């Protein structure tokens, strides 16, 4: 039985925009979750975020975490970006307001109830959970179910 709950994501994409999927993993009391859906039209990033989103929300109470994932797009966010988007009420350089900022801004939200270690991998080199993740993300992506409300061609 772990004292860290650990979590996987992946995020998978036909187009830009095109019907996409996630997978994750979450390892959580004792048991393993595994969530996936497909969405209609949606993005490469949104559908990453997506990932990430799912299983943290799942969480019910203040918890320790481990997340691994391969994914840029969050690396770049949580490294570089999101400090700096806080700080300017989430708005660009030009005062519009950032690319996805429903996913980032519901993602924070998530983030901020618990201790979060990420652990980014290697796109070929990850546990067998980050594969497992993929092989989610891509199955969904061909069998879309839902509708990706905040995407917008625009802002």
């Amino acid at each position: 039985m772990l004292k860290q709950v650990e979590i996987f994501t992946d995020g998978s994409c036909l187009g830009n925009p095109g019907p996409g999927g996630y997978g994750a993993i979450l390892r959580y009391r004792g048991r393993e979750k595994t969530f996936s859906a497909g969405y209609t039209r949606t993005t490469n990033n949104r559908m990453e975020l997506m990932a990430a989103i799912v299983a943290l929300e799942a969480l019910k109470e203040h918890c320790e975490v481990i997340l691994s994932t391969d994914s840029q797009y969050i690396r770049q966010g949580i490294t570089q970006w999101i400090h700096n988007w806080k700080k300017r009420g989430w708005k660009t350089a030009d005062k519009k307001p950032v690319k996805n900022v429903d996913l980032w801004q519901r993602l924070d939200a998530a983030l901020g109830q618990h201790q979060i270690k990420w652990e980014w991998v290697k796109g070929h080199a990850g546990h067998p959970e980050n594969e497992r993740c993929d092989e989610l993300a891509r199955a969904a992506a061909m069998n879309p179910t839902l509708e990706d409300t905040g995407y917008q061609v625009e802002v």
